[PDB]
């Protein structure tokens, strides 16, 4: 049966004056800008670095466009280090996304800058 | 003792070309452009009503800037109906902030655009 | 647009005779009795300061007659030390009410005795 | 291995003048008063029967002295129909405790008036 | 009225070569094999004992057949370490089930290997 | 950068004599035994196909042996309808695992029969 393309981000957050910074890093350990095109089906599978001392812990993937199709569900993991998206890449198209966490030192959810994903169906 | 100002504002969120549209609403029921300048301590309620049909519910508000002390917290009720934000005002500056929602037709968060909280301090 | 009143009260947690007896301060820091006059409408938020070293959280506000109209809604923080209460102060009368938390050293929950809420339309 | 004495008791719950009452019947149907005298170590199962079209579940038992070792714990089945109390039985005395619990009208909890649970240890 | 049967077993939980081993200890320090038999209706607490240094904690009871019969719901503590069977032993048979746990070194659920539980009715 | 493979099952579920009867089906439509074999670092998503009526939700995947390394994460869909598991296929071997998950009808948890997951390392 086919197979999908399974794509590994880090998303590592330091702090630089008091305030989160998202920078991804790929498979090869390069800091990559943070876009990603899906060329296929596939999963994106994304793991948190806190570097950050907030206890940052993902509670989800916010979408201002949330039913446009270019991503199909988002699945978290129990203790907030990872999430994943499922892209099955049929509608083409592009989407902007924010990364959602919760943080221990206060009750304000914490929200990346929005990298895009950009669909190309086979 | 003391007592701040409690501001109170409608979340209405229609659909238009099949994305949510988040419309502010005053408590004259004007419709009010979203910014707010805070003047002293108080609370912002905010009440969703959710007319898109895909089963809206706050889950938190959140921030790119959290830790810029503008809102000090965050609270949800149980049925995610309303998000209510203190603001105690002693932080003079200005943050943006967007609701996050989920929803019941897919496994993707909801972001709202990005209104601006000013606080001038007394 | 018209704005209510905001008002802000500590709950106090200490033990004594390894229970938990409930403090409330006002924002002046005085202690007061508890019960609360609203003459308009408006919020009410709780605070809470745990020295019991029992790890107390709010997980919400309880009424013995819930259904009175006296307190519209009531929002929680994610971390258990907020509570506001939402009171539109349409419906004269008044309610008695509980705090109720949990703890980390056993799996019952503690309720607070009942201060009264008393409604006094515009 | 010894086994102790399980005690079943339904928790139904009516409205009256707009208010819920609680109505505790045991294994024979008959309506009970609502205090527990406790002989041995065991369990007491509570079940609820909600008349009310209110949407009740539990959420737990809450205690005004919740460390005074009466109740050793108490469980709560996924559908908030069931609590369960385990009761050692080792501690003499008195405890009074209310059901907490949610609705689907508000989102104001719900808490019953104060049955006693009497232990008498072996 | 008439009260059931309450049984009290632990459930410890232990490391060898890296795995958990489940270990179950009757009211009498016996190690015993876990299986069941129910002869009236009544209740069976599990307490959790992990000296794993995994963080176990129990999230439920599982069961490849859950529509049998044989228990009639399951209890679970806000702090994971007790579970509650109900079984009112009115169907008669046999089920098995495994214990289900979290852990705080990953996002794996725990699975014990399954007891049986054998109803004789009345 | 270097891309693993995406594997997607679907998680058929019905019921056979009033019991839940697992059903896996690839990426063809083709009923599948259910294990699998991992070549290199990648995901595998599986999608539940509830055809109960008894309102299954997945709650997580267990494992008997889950300090094995041979799944690294598991993570979930907030709806219940997808799990998915992370495999970086480093640690060589195999491991058995079942599906968790919670109903309606009751509060027991779902089993399923357990399918091997197979690790061959590049």
């Amino acid at each position: 049966a086919p197979q999908g393309l399974a794509q590994f981000i880090k998303v590592n957050v330091t702090l630089e004056n008091g305030e989160p910074v998202f920078i991804y890093t790929d498979a090869n350990g390069q800091v990559c800008q943070g876009d990603i095109t899906v060329t296929q089906a596939g999963t994106i599978t994304y793991l948190l670095n806190d570097q950050t001392l907030k206890g940052l812990k993902f509670v989800g993937v916010g979408f201002v466009t949330p039913f446009d199709g270019i991503i199909d569900a988002v699945t978290i993991s129990s203790d907030g280090m990872l999430v994943q998206l499922v892209d099955l890449d049929k509608t083409p198209g592009t989407t902007k996304f924010q990364f959602v966490l919760s943080n221990t030192a206060n009750t304000l959810l914490v929200l990346s800058p929005a990298p895009q994903i950009i669909n190309r169906p086979q």
